[PDB]
């Protein structure tokens, strides 16, 4: 067979997966995918019948429900959507090579008739809000306007749920915490205010960087309330004191922050479409928001009719194109991010009159894995990581800011470093595990033996550990000045992991306000028109701390989801 349509049709009936009619049911498959379960099992059931030793198409690490039709279509050949980041060896039955070409909002332009024909027709829906994007920051939102009366409706282009922020690492900043408390940490969030202005040279909004650190503490309660475990709590860059809270043991923050989001969503019924994608903000006579074009993907155009609109469709940082633009430097880098974090979003902001600012300020995180492709969290370098160069030497400070250690690195023979760590860091953190499964973290008993494998001098690198760990020992880093220094490298096997910067974060965006409002160059407010996450400019100023943006969405979009229900 050519396809899997035609593969099911020779032994079955085209009602084995459609409705009566034929009409598909909505943008998001529900009863198509729902007829696939009812004869191969769940996605888990399923995943029982294709196990790898390292590795399963169908469990993974993405929170959420994945539906089948994500990846295989029936009537053409489709696409691994784990090819996007991997190169996996699978053999999907008619799958063809990932390929993302996907149109801007100018392209959509050459869609005038079907536009036009859809805006002349009744609004397919009419609520109070609606929420683009199911990140983070769009789950907040969706959830708080919930809980404050309001009825929404949450869109996603992509075929699957969460954005960047499934796959968030390292940690949720906040001070002075319960759970802090508990490990016998002194913070306040005066000191998280301090860390962050310097930080980011200044250049941050004062009043929004108030706003990310007193409502802190606030928003690790709310997600613990809704049950997530941010009990664990360490250290990332550019930070006074241990503030970055993740799950028990080390795990990643990310995947288990999304999942009780969508968890809560299920649970107040929120009428989540996916496959859908925000064209088009509408406004009135007044310059209100009314309402809001979408293109669903199997279904069209169509509008919905709402009070207000709250954009949380994230940042730009896998559209090299564009960030090449900005910052010259980095053209031609790999990105750590997922297919879909290309900027339509801000071009939506923009063309209903929203001002941008801060854009040329974008983000290289320093420890992309050179093997696998994927960010190595910040968190490895945290919890006691050193890094070395070919010469198997010490060179930076390693929980220096981000724009200081990746010019390190890329100063380095090769352009490239290596994480080097033992079997204590190991244990300390178990996200570790997940890198020594994906094959990029090579181990031996000895120094000298794992140099040799890798390339790095191994006379030297067994010199360069004893010297740190006699660094440790005295309480006082002589070379480089690394302020926290947390274990010795001196239990069990010894692992190293070749790494180097790629592009991950874009500080700048939609210019907003305290309330998350969204305003035009003039600084007036666009009534009804919110932005939360990053998709905004003004928080992180020139350079963004390691867990600052997980801290940023759940404040603004819990903060942009109450305004915007009570604007009603
Ligand atoms: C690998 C990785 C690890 C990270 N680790 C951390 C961490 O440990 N700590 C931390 O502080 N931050 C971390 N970050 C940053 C953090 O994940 C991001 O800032 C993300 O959390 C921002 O969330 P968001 O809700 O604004 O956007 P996202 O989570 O990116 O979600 C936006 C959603 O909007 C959708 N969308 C876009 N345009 C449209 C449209 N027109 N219509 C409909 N939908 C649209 C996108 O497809 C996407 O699903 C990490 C980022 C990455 C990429
Ligand atoms: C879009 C919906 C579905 C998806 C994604 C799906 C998935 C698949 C795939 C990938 C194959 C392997 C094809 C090949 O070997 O070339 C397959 C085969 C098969 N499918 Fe489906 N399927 C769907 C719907 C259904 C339904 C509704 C039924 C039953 C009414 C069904 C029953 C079967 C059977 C019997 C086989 C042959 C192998 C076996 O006996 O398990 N499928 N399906
Ligand atoms: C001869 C039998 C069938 C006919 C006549 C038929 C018809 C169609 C049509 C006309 C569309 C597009 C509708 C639109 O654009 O609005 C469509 C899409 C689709 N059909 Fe079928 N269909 C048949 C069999 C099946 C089978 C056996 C499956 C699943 C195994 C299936 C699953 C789907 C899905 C998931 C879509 C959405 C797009 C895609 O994945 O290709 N159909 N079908
Ligand atoms: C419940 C949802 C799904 C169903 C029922 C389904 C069905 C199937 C079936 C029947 C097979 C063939 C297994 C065999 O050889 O015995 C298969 C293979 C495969 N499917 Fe799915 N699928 C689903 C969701 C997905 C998703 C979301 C993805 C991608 C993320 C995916 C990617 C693949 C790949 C890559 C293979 C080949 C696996 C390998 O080579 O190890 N499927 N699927
Ligand atoms: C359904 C699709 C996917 C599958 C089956 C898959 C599979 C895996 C596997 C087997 C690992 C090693 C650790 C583990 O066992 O969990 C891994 C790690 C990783 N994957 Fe994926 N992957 C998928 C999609 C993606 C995509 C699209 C991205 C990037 C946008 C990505 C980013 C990462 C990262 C950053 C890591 C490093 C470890 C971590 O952060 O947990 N994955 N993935
Ligand atoms: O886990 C990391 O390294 C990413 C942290 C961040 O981007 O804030
Ligand atoms: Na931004």
């Amino acid at each position: 067979a050519d396809n899997l349509a035609e593969f099911h049709v020779q032994n079955q009936e085209c009602d084995s997966c459609h409705t009566p009619d034929g009409e598909l049911s909505n943008d998001s498959l529900t009863y198509e995918n729902t007829q696939c379960v009812s004869c191969h099992g769940t996605l888990a059931e399923v995943a029982e019948t294709t196990k790898h030793e390292h590795y399963n198409a169908h469990a993974s690490h993405f929170p959420g429900e994945v539906a089948c039709t994500s990846c295989h279509s029936a009537h053409e050949k489709s696409m691994v959507y784990c090819d996007s980041c991997h190169s996996f060896d699978f053999n999907m039955p008619y799958a063809k090579k990932w390929l993302r070409d996907e149109p801007t909002i100018a392209e959509l332009a050459k869609d005038k008739s079907e536009r036009q024909a859809a805006l002349a027709s009744a609004p397919h829906d009419t609520v109070d809000v609606v929420v683009v994007g199911s990140g983070g920051a769009g789950f907040s939102a969706a959830i708080s306007a919930t809980d404050s009366g309001a009825k929404v409706i949450l869109i996603e282009k992509e075929p699957v749920i969460g954005g960047n922020a499934k796959l968030a690492a390292g940690g949720m900043n906040a001070a002075w915490t319960d759970q802090q408390k508990a490990k016998k940490i002194t913070d306040s969030p005066e000191l998280m205010f301090e860390d962050t202005m310097k930080g980011g040279q200044n250049i941050n909004d004062p009043a929004l960087v108030k706003v990310l650190s007193s409502h802190s503490k606030d928003s690790v309660d709310w997600m613990t309330a809704m049950g997530a475990d941010l009990t664990d709590v360490g250290m990332m860059g550019g930070a006074s004191v241990n503030r970055a809270h993740r799950p028990t043991g080390g795990a990643g923050v990310g995947a288990h922050v999304v999942q009780v989001l969508y968890d809560n969503a299920v649970k107040r019924n929120i009428d989540l479409r996916m496959n859908t994608r925000g064209i088009e903000v509408l406004k009135d006579d007044k310059g209100t928001v009314k309402g809001i074009l979408v293109k669903g993907m199997y279904k069209g155009y169509y509008w919905v009719k709402a009070d207000a609109v709250i954009l949380a469709t994230g940042g730009f940082a896998k559209n090299n194109e564009r960030v090449a633009k900005l910052d010259p430097s980095l053209k031609g880098f790999i990105s750590t991010n997922q297919p879909g974090a290309v900027g339509d979003g801000l071009d939506v902001a923009e063309n209903a009159g929203g001002a941008l600012k801060d854009m040329q300020y974008i983000q290289a995180h320093p420890t992309l894995s050179v093997k696998g492709g994927v960010m190595v969290t910040e968190a490895v370098r945290g919890n006691g990581a050193i890094l070395v160069n070919r010469e198997g030497k010490r060179f930076v400070n390693e929980i220096t800011t981000r724009d200081k250690a990746s010019a390190a690195i890329l100063a380095q023979t090769g352009k490239s470093a290596y994480l080097i760590f033992d079997d204590s860091v190991r244990k300390s953190l178990s996200k570790i595990d997940k890198y020594i499964g994906l094959g990029v973290a090579p181990t031996a008993d000895s120094l000298v033996k794992l140099g040799k494998m890798e390339g790095i001098d191994g006379k030297a690198l067994t010199e360069t550990v004893a010297r740190y760990n006699s660094l440790v020992s005295s309480g006082k880093d002589t070379d480089f000045e690394r302020p926290n220094l947390p274990r010795a490298l001196n239990e069990g096997n010894y692992y190293a992991i070749e790494v180097t910067p790629g592009v991950h974060a874009t500080m700048g965006g939609v210019m907003i306000d305290t309330k998350a409002e969204v305003m035009n160059a003039k600084k007036q407010v666009i009534p009804g028109l919110y932005g939360a996450g990053e998709v905004t400019g003004g928080v992180h100023g020139a350079n963004r701390l390691g867990g600052n943006a997980i801290s940023d969405i759940i404040t603004f979009g819990r903060l942009a989801g109450e305004e915007a229900a009570k604007y009603s």
